[PDB]
């Protein structure tokens, strides 16, 4: 039936960090999924890279992928490398808009309806809902964990961008 991906185990330890990713296209999300990379802007990449660098022990960086205007929140990926000089950034339309790529692994692939994400208010984006976040907006650990738990729910209506 469903093509959605929800792993049986996912542990996210203390000092892990959560950011929103806003993509211009469903195209680029899919390509991220099949190639296992992502590129933000030079400035977004700098924010993400500085966070990744300072990780200690088994702390992780997770990315909530969202598509602008549709507001589709379509899955979660872990950042699993820093910025690389030699990954294939040619998969991006208008490549020079974005910087160096870094590796990602898509841990969860399924949609969450905007309706049920409006509840989450983000203290450092003037307390707006998470659906108003711009690209690389940081999300406090505790809120991020609660959003992962919604993503992990084996809902009977579950849909993904792999269904299609």
């Amino acid at each position: 039936g469903s093509a959605a991906i929800i792993p049986p185990w996912l542990n996210i330890p203390e000092n892990s960090r959560f950011f929103v990713i806003k993509s211009s296209s469903l195209k680029h999300v899919k390509r991220s999924f099949y190639n296992g990379i992502w590129s933000s802007t030079h400035f977004g990449n700098k924010r993400l890279s500085e966070a990744y660098k300072k990780l200690n022990s088994g702390a992780k960086v997770f990315l909530f992928f969202s598509i602008n205007t549709s507001g589709r929140f379509c899955g979660v990926a872990e950042m699993v490398s820093d910025l690389k000089m030699d990954l294939d950034t040619s998969i991006w339309e208008d490549e020079q808009k974005y910087g160096k790529a870094f590796k990602v692994r898509w841990v969860i692939v399924r949609d969450i309806n905007n309706r049920s994400l409006k509840r989450f208010l983000i203290p450092s984006n003037e307390m707006k809902p998470i659906t108003h976040s711009r690209d690389t907006q940081e999300i406090p650990y505790s809120i991020g964990i609660s959003i992962i738990n919604l993503f992990k729910t084996q809902d009977s209506d579950i849909f993904s961008f792999l269904d299609e």
